[PDB]
């Protein structure tokens, strides 16, 4: 996944680490912070519109 | 920025880090989905920090 290296594509800024889990999948495309303010303000996941279950802030070990 | 996503699961060195193991608010990416599903399946415990695994997240990167 090539661009899994790539910013947050909300603020072009911070490392894809805020990921958006709803059931057991996930959308990784967003920072901690960008993804916590979706979360925080309720919005759904932006590229397939679930409800936002969690944010897990991923470490790649 | 996250380098080594893009290498393969550390298990298998086959599949991408698309299982993501989760406990509490942080997950390790470093294990394909297949691998961390066996992990749960048989109750171990996150490979690098050994926390219970709460549940696999099959992670897609948009
Ligand atoms: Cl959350
Ligand atoms: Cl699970
Ligand atoms: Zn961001
Ligand atoms: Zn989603
Ligand atoms: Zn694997
Ligand atoms: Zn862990």
């Amino acid at each position: 996944p090539l661009n899994a290296i790539e910013p947050c594509v909300i603020c072009q800024t911070r490392p894809k680490n805020g990921c958006i889990v709803h059931g057991k999948t996930g959308h990784l495309m967003a920072c901690f912070t960008c993804a916590k303010k979706l979360k925080k303000r309720n919005k759904p996941c932006p590229v397939c519109r679930q409800p936002i279950q969690m944010i897990v802030l991923t470490y790649f070990p």
